[PDB]
């Protein structure tokens, strides 16, 4: 039988990592690898190295039909090694039992790999607390039993859903946080359910690869040799998260890029209320959606360096490149960064969020402050932070 591995994520860390198997495995030039990654395109010139490779779109985060076509490529017994979102499992892999139920003769599930999304799953985890988890997972695993059928897609706790797998196929998870996994005593029963199943994120794989591999993963991701640069300097680094626009009482966007400007001035300068020292290289990540306002952050900030608002947080880490000290505007990004990282998060003003109070209680803070991640006195709400 033939193995096909699939590479499915309609995010990024996910995505990010399954990239890195592929690297650790780019030696095989042949391997049937087929792609769902929304977020990455994998350049011309590194697919025209491979053969076998096939690329999918997902819809809704579900691989298309396209993919059935694809698979049928393949008149063997064929077994599928599959890479997964955890969050967003039971939705894309659909199709894909869907091809296994259809040809059950000569499809199976070798394997899956499931990695965190982010922030999310906890944030969906806390959500269940207050029910008998064991009897969560026992029916959801009853139900996964009726669903290679495909007698199911009606779980009735599909956050617990994502986490029974293992009753079916070989499975491995990636869990960003195996702290909350272990000390969430209401997930007791699952942390023991899942026994030797799971693992914490590896951040570390690329350390381990050949230089070449290495060159190649940061092609994968869009990862410059300049930027890379920027980040290898023997200083003290701090990298400021962008943001886009707020509840400013106004919709001139230059006022926000300013307020941000301001913002950064209270690590950066040492009139500011968070100054982190005048030894610290500074560096500023924008927003990915944030435009032409990260344009005005740039123009107007002096010795600063722009790391491309494309390059996610989530890659500086796979790379061993995050910098000493992340601060600025709140973004769920934080949650998965190191505890001794984190300086300072300012939330600023929306629907939710009136109050360093009501940053208190925002659903990922909560997990972190929960974890001992950060103190309640790094989490600001931006109006007590004055004009600089
Ligand atoms: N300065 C920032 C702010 C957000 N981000 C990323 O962009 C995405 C959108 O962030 P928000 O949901 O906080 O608007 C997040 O997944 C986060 O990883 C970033 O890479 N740099």
């Amino acid at each position: 039988m033939k193995t096909i591995t699939l590479y499915l994520d309609p995010a990024s860390l996910p995505a990010l990592n399954q990239l890195m198997d592929f690297t650790q495995n780019n030696e095989d030039k042949t391997h049937p690898r087929i792609f769902g990654l929304s977020r990455f395109k994998i350049p011309d010139n590194i697919i025209t190295q491979y053969q076998n490779i096939h690329f999918v779109e997902l819809k809704d985060n579900r691989p298309t039909e396209a993919l059935f076509t694809i698979l049928d490529q393949y008149p063997g017994n064929i077994e599928l090694n599959i890479h997964l979102n955890i969050a967003h499992s039971v939705q894309l892999i659909r199709p894909i039992l869907a091809y296994r139920f259809k040809h059950l003769d000569r499809v199976s599930i070798q394997q899956l790999n499931l990695y965190d999304d982010g922030s999310m799953e906890y944030v969906d985890l806390e959500k269940e607390e207050n029910k008998d988890i064991s009897a969560e997972i026992k029916q959801a695993e009853k139900q996964l039993s009726h669903y290679l059928l495909t007698g199911k897609i009606k779980f009735d706790n599909p956050t617990i859903a994502r986490y029974v797998w293992q009753s079916a196929f070989p499975v491995k998870y990636h869990f960003l946080s195996t702290d909350y996994f272990e000390k969430a005593e209401f997930l007791q029963p699952l942390k023991e359910y899942l026994a030797e199943n799971y693992q914490k994120m590896d951040w570390t794989a690329y350390q381990q690869l050949t230089p070449e591999q290495q060159a190649f993963y940061l092609t994968l991701v869009g990862f410059n040799d300049e930027v890379k640069q920027s980040l290898e300097v023997q200083q003290a680094k701090f990298i400021f998260t962008g943001t886009t626009t707020w509840e400013g009482n106004t919709d001139v966007r230059e006022y926000y890029a300013q307020q941000q400007l301001n913002l950064l001035n209270h690590f950066t300068q040492a009139e500011g209320d968070l100054f982190i020292g005048d030894h610290y290289k500074i560096y500023f990540k924008g927003h990915p959606r944030g435009g032409e306002i990260n344009d005005y952050i740039l123009n107007n900030a002096k010795n600063i360096t722009n790391i491309p608002a494309n390059i996610s947080f989530e890659v500086l880490m796979m790379t061993g490149l995050l910098p000493d000290k992340v601060g600025g505007v709140a973004s769920s990004l934080y949650f998965s960064l190191p505890k001794e990282k984190i300086s300072h998060i300012i939330f600023t003003s929306n629907k939710q969020v009136k109050s360093k109070e009501d940053a208190l209680n925002n659903p990922y803070v909560k997990v972190m402050r929960r974890l001992g991640i950060i103190d309640e006195s790094q989490v600001i709400f931006w109006d007590s932070l004055k004009q600089l």
